[PDB]
């Protein structure tokens, strides 16, 4: 009903990264103090319905539609990064598992198979932009200091699921214990302390930064990441994550993809310096 709404993220200083990295290769360390000016973040990932409004307005054809394929996780079927990633002809945001799938029953789920360029196009059409990695991580942390997750350090506080990830033995069995085998609606699960939904889990989220693993401990202000690179940074993990193989549903976690990449577990949310017209 208000799936394009934004929340005000307060100005502050926070610790980005961690001096106890869990995936050292990803440049989770070192911890560094970062100052972030107040800004606005979408409460929800961009949903199928919201992305359809954009396509209806602009006629935009996504990169996956133009290339004719996109990566799909083998477990959702009726150069790949792992054996469970398949390039599927005709998989795209409207057909998230391939040409015989549909989004008609999942309008409120995050849009998938959107590349970094597709995400920038949507956000700019919406009067917004992608968040930087630092803005994203600050927002994810939800006003808590040096915690694993938006809500704290326990995966299931009070015996409750707080995010949509994998349960069971990946990749053969997803039990769906948390209520969702694939994505959940963009407004599922509790919000974090800033009012954001599914900031970890559900779908990965593009950020504006180029990827590097080499970070300084210097204190910075509104950092934008390195000036060049080959891959853009994505954050937050997805419905596929599990501690056993891909422990990336932590705010400090991070991964990357080339900007023309797309996949069945990768979406985005927008940010803005000020509210767009309303
Ligand atoms: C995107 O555009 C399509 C096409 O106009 C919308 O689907 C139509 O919606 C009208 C009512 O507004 C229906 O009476 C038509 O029968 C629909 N046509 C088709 C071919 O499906 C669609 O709702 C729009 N999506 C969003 C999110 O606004
Ligand atoms: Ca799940
Ligand atoms: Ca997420
Ligand atoms: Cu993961």
């Amino acid at each position: 009903l208000a799936h394009s709404k934004m929340v005000p993220i307060p100005a502050g200083v926070f610790t980005m990264g961690t001096d106890d990295p869990q995936i050292k290769q990803d440049g989770e360390a070192p911890a560094r103090r970062v100052t972030i000016d107040a800004f606005y973040m979408d409460a929800y990932d961009v949903s199928n319905t919201e992305f359809e409004k954009f396509v209806n307005s602009t006629g935009y054809l996504t990169e996956a539609e133009k290339f004719g394929d996109s990566f799909v996780f083998e477990g959702m079927l009726s150069v790949a990064a792992a054996p469970w990633w398949l390039p599927v002809k005709g998989a795209n945001w409207r057909h998230p598992e391939g040409p015989d799938s549909t989004i008609l029953h999942r309008p409120d789920h995050p849009v998938l198979h959107v590349s970094w360029n597709d995400a920038v196009a949507y956000c700019t059409w919406a009067g917004k932009r992608l968040p930087t990695e630092a803005e994203w991580e600050y927002s994810c942390r939800g006003g808590l200091h040096n915690r694993l997750f938006p809500w704290g350090n326990k995966l299931q506080p009070k015996g409750q699921h707080y995010a949509n990830i994998w349960q069971g033995e990946f990749p053969v069995t997803n039990t769906g214990e948390d209520g969702f085998q694939g994505t959940a609606p963009v407004d599922a699960f509790p919000p974090n302390g800033y009012g954001l939904y599914n900031i970890v889990g559900n779908a990965w989220e593009w950020t504006s930064d180029w990827w590097t693993v080499h970070h300084s401990v210097e204190e910075t202000l509104n950092p934008k990441g390195p000036p060049s690179g080959k891959d853009r940074v994505k954050k937050g993990g997805s419905y596929m994550c599990h501690r056993s193989y891909c422990y990336r549903y932590r705010c400090a976690a991070r991964s990357q993809n080339t900007p023309d990449s797309s996949a069945s577990n990768l979406g985005f949310r927008c940010a803005a310096d000020r509210l767009p017209t309303m």
